């Protein structure tokens, strides 16, 4: 067990292993520092969540927060440095701190209302892809990607966040439709890229209403395949009464077909990241050897109804049984 030290940050006592030093607050679910972590060299983002176990629906969250950072290892998807507790027992258990690499720029920060270079589209947008097809691979749907959940460093390496807007979300998503697919998040990918190559933003919906309006004035009215899947006779009336080259002008061709094979209204019929990676417009960065899969991910937990003291035990298994990444 490391010695920790104690500090008082964000109104409450912050209680850390030596190794983490110059605690500055940063952001606060919880409470945010960022650190220099002196066993590695690295500059860390040091997260203490708020009330982990006050209720079952807190405790079941912060299990859930933890299972996915320790499954995560990829480039391009938000990993764990390291999570402790200054807990000696189960019994004494009721911090929990997790660390990951400090990052001080999103995609927004990237962009500013620029248009990017095609090249410069093609390297990001690869990348969102390359982890989406880790992600989606363990059977997770990210659910709400946007700008603000990328990080991107000053070496232009980026890595999907589940932390920092309607503007990028699935028209399903929008319509609590469920039964989702992992082509939700391409919806959204497809809005980014949108949104890169143009320097505007795809659908600037002011409310919910309107977002939708837009999406169906570009992509058009479902045709005959979709409607059938849809079983309301007022929601097909509805959408009726509501109801690319030229959009995106001057874009690479292939940028344009990329396009066009991700914003389908129909899920069903979206392009995958993985068939996505092998699109031609990424001939520059595909590598059909480096674009991993990840472990199986048992998610058996998300089903269970469990009491508030199961939760914390679980998650101290997971807590003691870290081992950091090479
Ligand atoms: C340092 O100078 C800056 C310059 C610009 C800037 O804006 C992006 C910021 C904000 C930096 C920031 O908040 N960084 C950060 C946050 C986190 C973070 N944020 C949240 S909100 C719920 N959670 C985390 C986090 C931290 C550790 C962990 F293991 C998981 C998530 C993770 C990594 N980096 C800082
Ligand atoms: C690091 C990027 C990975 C994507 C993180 C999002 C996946 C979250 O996982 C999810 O949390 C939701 C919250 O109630 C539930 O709706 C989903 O059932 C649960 O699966
Ligand atoms: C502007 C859009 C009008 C509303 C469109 C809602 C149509 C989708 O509504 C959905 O249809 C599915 C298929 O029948 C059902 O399984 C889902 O429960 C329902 O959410
Ligand atoms: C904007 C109003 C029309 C939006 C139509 C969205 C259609 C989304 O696509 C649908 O998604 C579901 C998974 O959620 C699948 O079960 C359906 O088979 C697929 O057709």
């Amino acid at each position: 067990r490391p010695t920790f030290y104690r500090q008082e940050l964000n109104k409450t006592i912050w209680e850390v292993p030596e190794r983490y030093q110059n605690l500055s607050p940063v952001g606060s679910y919880g409470s945010v520092c960022a650190a220099f972590d002196t066993k590695t060299g690295l500059r860390v983002a040091v997260k203490k969540l708020s009330r982990p176990f006050q209720s079952i629906i807190h405790a079941k969250r912060t299990y859930r927060e933890l299972r996915l950072l320790k499954h995560m290892k990829h480039e391009n998807v938000i990993g764990l440095l390291d999570v402790f507790t200054p807990a000696r027992s189960l019994e004494e258990f009721n911090d929990v701190y997790l660390v990951t690499h400090l990052m001080g720029a999103d995609l927004n920060n990237i962009v500013k209302c620029q248009k990017l270079t095609d090249d410069h589209v093609q390297f990001l947008i690869y990348q969102i892809l390359r982890g989406l097809k880790y992600i989606h691979s363990a059977d997770i749907i990210h659910r709400d990607l946007k700008p603000s959940n990328l990080a991107v460093n000053e070496d232009c390496e980026l890595k999907i966040l589940d932390f920092g807007t309607r503007w990028y979300r699935a028209p399903e998503i929008m319509l609590n439709w469920m039964h989702y697919n992992q082509t939700v998040d391409i919806w959204s990918v497809g809005c980014i890229m949108a949104e890169l190559l143009t320097g505007r933003t795809l659908f600037p919906g002011t409310d919910h209403i309107d977002q939708l309006k837009l999406i169906l004035r570009l992509v058009g009215t479902p045709g005959a395949e979709l409607l059938k899947k849809i079983s309301s006779e007022s929601a097909r009336n509805y959408i009726q009464s509501l109801t690319f080259a030229n959009v995106f002008i001057g874009a690479n061709p292939l940028a344009v077909d990329l396009l066009e094979k991700m914003l389908v209204l129909d899920s069903d019929k979206r392009i995958t990241a993985a068939q996505a990676l092998a699109h031609a417009y990424f001939a520059q960065y595909h590598d059909p050897d480096d674009e991993p899969v990840a472990d199986p991910y048992d998610q058996s937990f998300e089903s269970r109804d469990l009491l508030i003291d199961e939760w914390k035990s679980l998650t101290y298994d997971e807590v003691i049984s870290f081992v950091p990444p090479p």
